[PDB]
């Protein structure tokens, strides 16, 4: 199942009961956890007016409230909606190192409570952060659902279409390899893996991701 909004815009994407992918417009993605505690999203949008969209979009559908945000890098296209977060009371979870980028580039200030690995638990909805290492950026974490062997890799993970690394003005290129590995061992079993912007794959993303580093 696959709703958008008024225009083309905003697309969510069912990966299962509880979990879709949410695409804003160059593409990006997210997930929507429809949890019996309130919704929680991975990662805002662009900017503030399609992070409002997204909210009041998944709100109506699933008739509860986004309750929870976790932030997967201090990029725009990540934090970027993170003023309608706080004044909404919406939490924005990120690491220290997620916040502190945040504050230095002029924007508001995510919680910085994730840890290295953090697991959270949002009704009956588990959700493990991970921090690999540097590549995409030096902040890059990724998302893992235990539950579904569901791995959200955002920008540190490539797409299938993607040819080449995009922006590595913030990047780690050495590092990135080392980062990617360390997610193929800690998730060993993955069912799906979202990328930080295209089509949803596998294993086989993370890579992908390899090859276009060497
Ligand atoms: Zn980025
Ligand atoms: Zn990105």
């Amino acid at each position: 199942t696959v709703i958008k909004n008024e225009t083309g815009t905003i697309s969510i994407s069912q990966l299962n009961k509880n979990v879709w992918v949410h695409t804003e417009l160059v593409p990006s993605n997210g997930l929507v956890l429809n949890t019996s505690k309130g919704l929680v999203l991975v990662d805002s949008s662009w900017d503030d007016k399609l992070t409002k969209e997204l909210i009041e979009m998944v709100e109506k559908k699933f008739q509860k409230r986004v309750t929870d945000v976790i932030i997967t890098h201090a990029h725009a296209d990540r934090i970027g909606g993170i003023k309608t977060l706080k004044e909404r009371g919406i939490k924005a979870h990120s690491t220290a190192l997620t916040a502190e980028l945040a504050k230095k580039n002029g924007y508001e200030e995510p919680l910085g409570d994730l840890q290295t690995v953090t697991n959270l638990k949002f009704g009956n909805m588990k959700v493990e952060t991970f921090y690999p290492g540097k590549g995409h950026t030096e902040d890059n974490i990724v998302v893992w659902l235990p539950q579904y062997n569901i791995l959200v890799g955002g920008c540190l993970v490539k797409s299938t279409s993607a040819k080449d690394l995009g922006n590595v003005a913030d990047a780690y290129v050495n590092e990135w390899s080392t980062s990617i590995e360390n997610v193929l061992k800690r998730y060993r079993n993955i069912n799906a893996v979202v990328p930080g912007h295209g089509e949803v794959g596998d294993k086989g993303l993370l890579l992908h991701t390899l090859d276009l580093l060497k």
